[PDB]
C-alpha cells in the first residue's frame, strides 16, 4: 500500500547510508530515502527514531512511513517523508538573503523544533527526551511558509528518565565534525549524563544562528554565506583540526560590527554567545531561545 504505489521521479543525493529521492505518492510530492539490504541496520534506528511516541511537531519534518520494496533481483529498504521544494536551510540561505522578520522565523521555528526534541512529554503516550547529535543547516528543511523544520534524526539518542539510561550504546563522535562542541571535539564529554547531548545540540544550533543572521539584509547591507569556521579550516576538517581552533585556541565564529545597529540581530548575537561557551553547563536551552525569540517575535 505505500512503496508499492510510489514512483520515483528524481535523485536528490546520497545521505550517511541512505539515497534520497523525489517520489510520487497518489499524485503528492513525498521525499523516499532508500538503502541496501546490508544497511539493515542504519534503516531500521532510523524508523526506530521517526516512529518514537508523540514526535509529530510542526517544526519537525513529517514521517509517512517505512516499508520493503522487492523489485525482482533484491530488496529495498524505504523511509517515506514529506517532500520540501525549498530544501535544506543552506540552499536557502546560499540562494536568498532574509529580512528581520524572516530571520527571526527561521531561528524561532529550528529552535521550538528543538526544544520540542529536548522534552520529554509525560503520560501514558509520553515522549522520551531526544538529543539530535548531527544538527547543521544542511539537516535543517525550510518550509513553503518561510519556517524550518529539523531532518536527519538517524543519529539520535532517546533518554529514559526512568531507568535514567538512554536507548543505544554510543561511540563517541559521529556527526559533523565541523559542528562538534568543544566538548565534544577533546573527548571530555560526560556520555552518562543525557543532559550533554543536549548542550551539544545547542552549540551547534548556535552556529546555524549565526549562518542565518549573517544573511539578514537591513538597507541593502548583509554578509555572503559561509559555514562557521570557514576562516580557520579546510572544507573537509579534521578532528585534530577543529580542536586546535575551537578548544586549544578557543575561537568562534566572528560577531560582525553592524549587528550592534539592529535589536533583532544584537538579541541573536547575544544567543549565540551563550550558546558557544566552553563549558556546557551554562548554555542556553532550547526552551530559554524559545521563549526569548518569541518574545522578541512581538515587537
Ligand atoms: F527522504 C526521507 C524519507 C524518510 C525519512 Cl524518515 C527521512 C528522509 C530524509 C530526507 C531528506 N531530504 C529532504 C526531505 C524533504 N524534502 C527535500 C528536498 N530536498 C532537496 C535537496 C536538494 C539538495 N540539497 C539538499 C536539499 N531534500 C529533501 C534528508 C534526510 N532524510
Amino acid at each position: 500500500t505505500i512503496a508499492r504505489t510510489i514512483v520515483l521521479q528524481e535523485s536528490i543525493g546520497k545521505g550517511r547510508f541512505g539515497e534520497v529521492w523525489r517520489g510520487k505518492w497518489r499524485g503528492e510530492e513525498v521525499a523516499v530515502k532508500i538503502f541496501s539490504s546490508r544497511e539493515e541496520r542504519s534503516w531500521f534506528r532510523e524508523a526506530e527514531i521517526y516512529q518514537t511516541v508523540m514526535l509529530r511537531h510542526e517544526n519537525i519534518l513529517g514521517f509517512i512511513a517505512a516499508d520493503n520494496k522487492d523489485n525482482g533481483t533484491w530488496t529495498q529498504l524505504w523511509l517515506v517523508s514529506d517532500y520540501h521544494e525549498h530544501g535544506s536551510l543552506f540552499d536557502y540561505l546560499n540562494r536568498y538573503t532574509v529580512t528581520v522578520e524572516g530571520m527571526i522565523k527561521l531561528a524561532l521555528s529550528t529552535a521550538s523544533g528543538l526544544a520540542h526534541l529536548h522534552m520529554e512529554i509525560v503520560g501514558t503516550q509520553g515522549k522520551p527526551a531526544i538529543a539530535h547529535r548531527d544538527l547543521k543547516s544542511k539537516n535543517i528543511l525550510v518550509k513553503k511558509n518561510g519556517t524550518c523544520c529539523i531532518a536527519d534524526l538517524g543519529l539520535a539518542v532517546r533518554h529514559d528518565s526512568a531507568t535514567d539510561t538512554i536507548d543505544i550504546a554510543p561511540n563517541h563522535r559521529v556527526g559533523t565534525k565541523r559542528y562538534m562542541a568543544p566538548e565534544v571535539l577533546d573527548d571530555s564529554i560526560n556520555m552518562k549524563h543525557f543532559e550533554s547531548f543536549k548542550r551539544a545540540d545547542i552549540y551547534a544550533m548556535g552556529l546555524v544562528f549565526w549562518e542565518i543572521a549573517r544573511r539578514c539584509s537591513i538597507g541593502g547591507i548583509h554578509e555572503d554565506y559561509q559555514l562557521p569556521y570557514y576562516d580557520l579550516v579546510p572544507s573537509d576538517p579534521s578532528v585534530e583540526e577543529m580542536r586546535k581552533v575551537v578548544c586549544e585556541q578557543k575561537l568562534r565564529p566572528n560577531i560582525p560590527n553592524r549587528w550592534q545597529s539592529c535589536e533583532a540581530l544584537r538579541v541573536m548575537a547575544k544567543i549565540m554567545r551563550e550558546c558557544w561557551y566552553a563549558n556546557g553547563a551554562a548554555r542556553l536551552t532550547a526552551l530559554r531561545i524559545k521563549k526569548t525569540l518569541s518574545q522578541l517575535s512581538q515587537q
